[PDB]
């Protein structure tokens, strides 16, 4: 194994203002931390023991029509609800939340490699403080499920393919994280093996934009 | 005549799960905060009414915490948590880092901010005060206010058991989901408070008091 056995999997989803060339900004973030042991067909229930963090974040630029349509969030409404920007205080919060998880820790996000990870890297890079994620590992769950399954690889398509019922989470970062968790609990042992074999340092994720 | 502490801009629905009843000097095993802006509550839309949909914009924190002492049998059965299991899953104690985490979470919420917990005055608030008192940080809850939703709902209804489940079932005509779990009970509380949001907010504004005035459960 490249980096030992992952002790925590943190299921992650970011929602944002638009697609990568638009130089988007995060508008919502959910982390759901699960211990390796809590992982080790009826849709699986989440483990009893989990840590969860879900935050709405005011962006500096407007959401695109499509972004607002899909995420149900807009810059205007985030500001009327007094949401703060992606800022130093947020980094304090993330660092403390990460500190409570046993290490090595691995982020897991659907399409993380092409979207969530580089965007997170970019948001954290503009802060004065070093990234709270520099000791953390990551994997993309699209690749994971492609390997476990050997077809659409959208989140809902996978879920329905495995469980033969429609997904029932909200259209939110947390809803997407919960659906992802369910999918990852389909073959938990095999998923953990794939994660262990394929985990890579978040510090090697290239920022989406600079 | 004016409000004691202005209009609350954020309500933070809160639930604590613990190792036992108050005389056992219990320790927190799970904590959930769900922060909702005043405007999100007010924007909340028969007999029975549909269970209100939670607002699109919310912040949520849920954490499991290893206690220093074992859970009582009843506690483990009710909450689904045990000291042993929390430990096999690498959970950390209630410590300074946790206070910092809570502070940073609270900092993202517009002020004045008011915690709302069911039986909070008798249990959740004094227990939380006690846990925080053993840390080396200032209280993260300085400047934050608190109220007990039992008194709140008693008032709203008067305009009967007052356990969380009894109220929910009275208003919506079906049982809650995920009782005895911190997040589950928070969500149930949110649904109850969304029943009559304007009246709830008014009662909260008038009865909010500083968390700093809450007496610790034990020394």
């Amino acid at each position: 194994l490249p980096h030992g056995h992952m002790q925590t999997l943190i299921f992650l989803d970011l929602e944002a203002t638009g697609l990568p060339s638009s130089r988007p900004e995060v508008t919502e973030l959910c982390l759901l931390a699960v211990h390796r042991r809590a992982l080790e067909p009826p849709v699986p229930r989440p483990p009893r023991v989990v840590d969860k963090l879900s935050l709405c974040i005011a962006p500096g630029k407007a959401c695109s029509p499509g972004a607002s349509e899909i995420t149900g969030l807009s810059k205007a409404e985030l500001e009327v609800q007094g949401r703060q920007r992606f800022d130093d205080n947020l980094a304090i919060l993330l660092r403390a939340f990460l500190q409570r998880q046993p290490q090595p820790c691995c982020l897991v996000a659907h399409n993380g490699d092409r979207y969530d990870f580089p965007l997170l890297q970019t948001e954290l890079a503009r802060l004065s403080t070093p990234s709270p994620l520099d000791g953390t590992f990551c994997v993309d769950s699209i690749a994971a499920l492609k390997a476990l399954e050997q077809k659409s690889y959208s989140l809902g398509s996978i879920y329905t393919r495995l469980y033969w019922q429609a997904p029932t989470d909200s259209h939110t970062a947390e809803g997407d994280v919960l659906t992802l968790l369910s999918i990852c609990q389909w073959k938990p042992q095999a998923l953990l093996q794939w994660v262990d074999e394929h985990a890579r340092p978040f510090s090697t994720v290239k920022p989406m934009y600079g």
